[PDB]
C-alpha cells in the first residue's frame, strides 16, 4: 500500500529508541495506541484534523532531553483524534487511551481525577482539551503526563480555572507568586497566555504541576523577569540561552517564547523553570538550527553525537532543504531538542 502515518512515525520512534538505548517494544505499542485512527491513515491523504501538536498537523512531536550524568530521555507529545475528528471527540479518544494505560500499569489517578470537573465542558474552546506526553528512558518503565488546556472554557476563565485546580491539589502559593509578581503588567490572558496545565497521570508522593505560559511578542528582559520568581534561576544564563538559540534576536516577534513553572507542595516559589525557544522561527533552515543547538549542547558539556544521531533517526533529508525539523529547543533549570515527524510537510528554507 501507500505509506501510513504509523509507517512513518513508528520507524522514527524505533530509530530514536536505539539512539537513546530505550527498549522499543512498549514505546512502539504506546505510539500505536496514541495515534488511534490516524495510525492506518495513508500519508497521501491530508491530515485527519488540523492538530496543533505540530505545524504540519502531524498529531505527534518527538523530543530528546540531554540530562547531566543520565542517558537521554525520549518523549512523544500528541493526541488521539476522535472517530469524526473534533475537539470533544479528540478529548474522549485521548482520555480513553490514557485511562486504559492507567488501568494496565496499575496507576492511581486520584489527583488528576480531583480536578477533572474544572476542565470538563461539552463545548471545549481552542484546538485541544487534553494532550498526552509519553516518557521513555533506559532502565525505566514508560511514564505518562497529561497536558490540559487552561483555556478550554475560554481565555477569560483560564486564570480562575488554574487558580481553583491548584487550590484543590494543595498548591496555589507559587502560582499566586507568579500571577501577582511574575506576569507582564496588564497582560494575563493577553500577551501572557496560560497554555498548558501538565500533571503526571500517576499520583506521586506529593502534588506537582507544570504550568506553561506563552509570552506573545516578548522582550527577553520581560520573559527573564517572569522567570525570576523561580528559586535559584540565573536570569543571565536564560538570556545567554535565548541569544544563542535566537541568533541575536531580543524581541521574539515570530513564534513566541514559552516558559514553564514547576509548582510543588509546601513551596511558595516555583522550584523549576524551563524556557522554550521556537528556534524554527529564527533560522534559515535546520542546518542553522542544528548548529545553534550543537553550540548550546557543547557549552553545557553535552555530546553533539546524540543530537546528530537523533536528527538522522527522524529524517535523512539534507538539513539545508527545510526548516522546522528542530521545532523548539529548551533549557531546564539540561537541554531538550524537539524534533518534528514531518509526516505531511517539510517547511521550506526561509
Ligand atoms: N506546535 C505547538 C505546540 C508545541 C509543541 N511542542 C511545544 C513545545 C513548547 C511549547 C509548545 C509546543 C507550538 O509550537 O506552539
Amino acid at each position: 500500500a501507500g505509506l501510513s502515518v504509523s509507517d512513518h512515525l513508528d520507524g522514527q520512534l524505533a530509530r530514536l529508541c536505539e539512539v537513546a538505548g530505550a527498549d522499543p517494544v512498549e514505546p512502539r505499542n504506546l505510539l500505536a495506541g496514541l495515534l488511534g485512527p490516524v495510525g492506518p491513515r495513508p500519508l497521501y491523504e491530508p491530515p485527519a484534523w488540523p492538530s496543533g501538536v505540530s505545524d504540519d498537523h502531524t498529531p505527534v512531536e518527538f523530543s530528546i532531553a540531554f540530562n547531566e550524568a543520565e542517558p537521554p530521555t525520549l518523549r512523544i507529545l500528541g493526541e488521539t483524534l476522535g472517530s469524526p475528528p473534533g475537539p470533544l471527540a479528540n478529548l474522549s479518544a485521548t482520555r480513553g487511551f490514557l485511562d486504559a494505560q492507567a488501568r494496565r500499569a496499575g496507576l492511581s489517578t486520584s489527583r488528576l481525577d480531583s480536578v477533572r470537573d474544572l476542565f470538563a465542558t461539552d463545548d471545549p474552546q481552542g484546538d485541544f482539551a487534553m494532550w498526552c506526553s509519553l516518557v521513555f528512558r533506559s532502565s525505566r518503565r514508560p511514564e505518562f503526563k497529561v497536558y490540559l488546556n487552561p483555556e478550554v472554557k475560554g481565555v477569560e476563565r483560564s486564570p480562575a480555572l488554574v487558580s481553583e485546580a491548584l487550590h484543590r491539589l494543595g498548591l496555589g502559593a507559587s502560582y499566586r507568586a507568579l500571577l501577582d509578581h511574575g506576569v507582564r503588567p496588564g497582560e494575563l490572558g493577553r500577551g501572557d497566555r496560560l497554555t498548558f496545565f501538565a500533571v503526571d497521570l500517576h499520583d506521586g508522593p506529593q502534588a506537582r504541576v507544570k504550568l506553561y505560559l506563552t509570552h506573545h511578542e516578548a522582550e527577553v528582559w520581560d520573559v527573564t523577569r517572569a522567570a525570576s520568581v523561580v528559586d535559584g534561576v540565573d536570569v543571565a544564563e536564560i538570556e545567554e540561552f535565548c541569544v544563542v538559540a535566537g541568533g541575536g534576536t531580543r524581541r521574539f516577534d515570530g513564534r513566541p517564547l514559552v516558559g514553564s513553572y514547576t509548582f510543588t507542595e509546601g513551596a511558595d516559589r516555583p522550584v523549576g523553570y524551563s524556557i522554550y525557544v521556537p528556534i524554527r522561527s529564527y533560522v534559515t533552515d535546520d542546518q542553522e538550527a542544528r548548529d545553534r543547538v550543537a553550540a548550546l549542547l557543547v557549552r553545557y558539556g553535552f555530546d553533539t553525537d546524540g543530537l546528530d544521531r537523533a536528527i538522522a533517526a527522524v529524517t535523512p533529508r539534507p538539513l539545508r532543504d527545510g526548516v522546522g525539523l528542530i521545532a523548539h529547543v529548551s533549557l531546564r533549570l539540561g537541554v531538550t531538542v524537539y524534533l518534528s515527524a514531518e509526516a505531511y510537510r517539510v517547511s521550506p528554507p526561509r
